């Protein structure tokens, strides 16, 4: 019932329903030979709606703001990224030119900006230390340390017990870290330890790319980590 990759052509957008008033967004893309599935959130805000991340890409994110438009039908009138990659800030602009107020950390917009990605407009404040937690509307946005990013955040929906980790969290079938470039593979375990004291009771739990799972996928992506740092 979740969608694969290899289930999603690179363009097209499907939408999940996780709980009431809240869905993932699964896109697909190309990088480095390859085609990977990305996740993000959409979460009902009163009668507009809250995005956190875009579909990686310009195409992809029109295609969800379709998708959107078709299956929920309400605007959507914030956005958040969740750390500085492409994944995360890719379509920035279109939702911007569709109405859409972005927002990240200023050191997600800092390394967006010299990475040469887009950049969301707006400055979160209060998330510039580990530790640190915000509301955004129907969710609370909190900054557990460096972990897949520096810059990394996570975004719990209290109403509904959804903890999306993005990249942060590794999917249960994930093995291997791939790539660790912008990583703190010291401070990740240390990140997810805080993770898991602030939001014990989390039902379901959304990793950035892949199938979600429960709070297992904190211990799980601990191990994985700390393989890898071996
Ligand atoms: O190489 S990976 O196996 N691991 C690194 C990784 N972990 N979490 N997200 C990422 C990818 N980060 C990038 C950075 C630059 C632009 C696009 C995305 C991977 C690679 C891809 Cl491109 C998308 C999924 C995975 Cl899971
Ligand atoms: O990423
Ligand atoms: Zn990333
Ligand atoms: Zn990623």
């Amino acid at each position: 019932e979740y969608p694969t990759v290899s289930e999603i052509p690179v363009g097209e957008v499907r939408l999940y329903q996780i709980a009431d008033g809240v869905w993932s967004h699964i896109a697909t893309q190309s990088f480095d030979g390859a085609v990977y599935p990305s996740n993000g959130l959409i979460v009902r805000d009163g009668d507009e709606l809250l995005l956190i991340d875009t579909a990686w890409g310009a195409k992809n994110t029109a295609a969800l703001l379709a998708e959107i438009e078709k299956q929920i039908g309400l605007p959507v009138t914030r956005a958040v990224s969740t750390h500085f990659h492409d994944d995360r800030v890719g379509g920035v602009d279109v939702l911007r030119a569709a109405g859409v107020a972005t927002y990240a950390s200023p050191s997600t917009r800092r390394l967006a900006e010299v990475e040469g990605n887009e950049i969301p407009t707006h400055s979160l404040e209060g998330l510039s230390s580990s530790g640190d937690a915000v509301r955004f509307g129907p969710v609370e946005l909190f900054y557990p340390g460096a972990a897949h990013s520096t810059d990394n955040l996570v975004v719990y929906v209290p109403s509904a017990s959804v903890l999306y980790g993005g990249c942060a969290i590794y999917e249960l079938s994930r093995t291997s870290a791939g790539n660790v470039a912008d990583a703190d593979l010291a401070e990740w375990p240390t990140s997810i330890e805080r993770i898991q004291q602030h939001y014990p009771e989390a039902q379901f739990v959304i990793p950035g790319h892949g199938l979600p799972g429960g709070l297992d996928l904190l211990k799980h992506t601990t191990n994985v980590v700390k393989a890898h740092t071996n």
